[PDB]
This record gives structure tokens, C-alpha cells and sequence, in this order.
């Protein structure tokens, strides 16, 4: 039974509830997710920039069902085109606006990688991927506003792979944490 998140914490103990099982009801996490309103003040703490890329603040290991985190991303900063490691992945925009871009899964055979569609995310926004769907890039593509999303993968993972939208080939790349628990982790 699905209620609306009255703040970060709410939301995070509504999500221990929603991963107490085995499975996943991605329609009902992604209902929460946008049914929470982005409050600044809750999540500030986390929101730890970095000036040449964005960072990743982990705010909750979701008793080892999910991990739960905020990126930060500068103005013009962005990441690569990459998967989710057989794994759920929701994205909730906190602050600005991001772009993303959908790609298919390469063929073996070296090939630009062309965008399949694009959007714009917009606060409070929440999208969904998997590895079933297909790679993205998502991107913060304004010259004047940061922006803040929230993530939740399930399972955990901490390497996924990056393409290179040249050819279509990917590499494993591991993901750190800037900081964990509002403590930055160099
Ligand atoms: N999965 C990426 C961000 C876009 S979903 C990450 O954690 O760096
Ligand atoms: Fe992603």
C-alpha cells in the first residue's frame, strides 16, 4: 500500500518496505520516487559537488536490497553511455534538469552508436532503466544551473560498462562513492 513520502527519510523507509522481498515492482518504486517532492534542506547533505565531473553520495545500502544515492552534476557535466549491470535503475531529478539519451545495445560489428530518442528530465521527474531496455547517457547540458538526481539500483553494483559511441565498444569501469552517509570518502 503505497503512500506519498512526506520527506527523504520517509521515502527511504517507504523503499526498505518496497525491497523487503525478493522482486521488484518497478511501477510502484517509480510512483514513490516521483510521489516524493524534492526538499533541499533534506538532502544537502549529500549534494557535495565536484568541479570537473559529477559525484556520487550514497545515502542508503537499503539492507543490502538497493543502493540509494545522489549525483551531482556541475553545468556541462555528464556521463558516459553505459548499462546497469543486470540491475534496476531509477533516476529521480532533485535539482535542474538533465538530458537523456537512449541507445540501443550494440552489434558486434563497429558502428557509430546512434541516439535512439532523448528527453528532458525536469525536477521531480523520475525515470527507469534496465539492461532489457538498453544504455543511456544522461547529461546535464545546461551553462547555468547544477542539477541533483536521485538513484536507486537493485542489486547494488559498483562496475558497469561505458560505450564508446564511436564504434560501439565498451569498457568496465568501476564506480566510487564521493562521499557516503554526508562524509566525503576520498
Ligand atoms: N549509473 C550511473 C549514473 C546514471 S544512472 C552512476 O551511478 O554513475
Ligand atoms: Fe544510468
Amino acid at each position: 500500500e503505497l503512500l506519498k513520502p512526506r520527506t527523504l527519510a520517509d521515502l527511504i523507509r517507504i523503499l526498505h518496505e518496497l525491497f523487503a522481498g525478493d522482486e521488484v515492482n518497478v511501477e510502484e518504486v517509480q510512483a514513490v520516487l516521483e510521489a516524493y517532492e524534492s526538499n533541499p534542506a533534506e538532502w544537502a547533505l549529500y549534494a557535495k559537488f565536484d568541479q570537473y565531473r559529477y559525484t556520487r553520495n550514497l545515502v542508503d545500502q537499503g539492507n543490502g536490497k538497493f543502493n540509494l544515492m545522489i549525483l551531482c552534476w556541475g553545468e556541462g557535466h555528464g556521463s558516459s553511455i553505459h548499462d546497469h549491470t543486470d540491475s534496476h535503475a531509477f533516476l529521480k531529478l532533485l535539482q535542474g534538469n538533465l538530458k537523456e539519451t537512449l541507445f540501443d545495445w550494440p552489434d558486434k560489428k563497429s558502428n557509430e552508436m546512434i541516439k535512439k530518442s532523448e528527453r528532458t528530465l525536469r525536477e521531480n521527474q523520475c525515470a527507469y532503466i534496465n539492461d532489457s531496455i538498453g544504455l543511456h547517457r544522461v547529461e546535464n547540458v545546461s551553462h547555468t544551473e547544477p542539477a541533483v538526481s536521485l538513484h536507486l539500483y537493485s542489486p547494488p553494483f559498483d562496475t558497469c560498462h561505458a560505450f564508446d559511441q564511436r564504434t560501439g565498444h565498451k569498457n568496465k569501469v568501476t564506480m566510487t562513492f564521493h562521499s557516503k552517509f554526508g562524509i566525503r570518502t576520498p
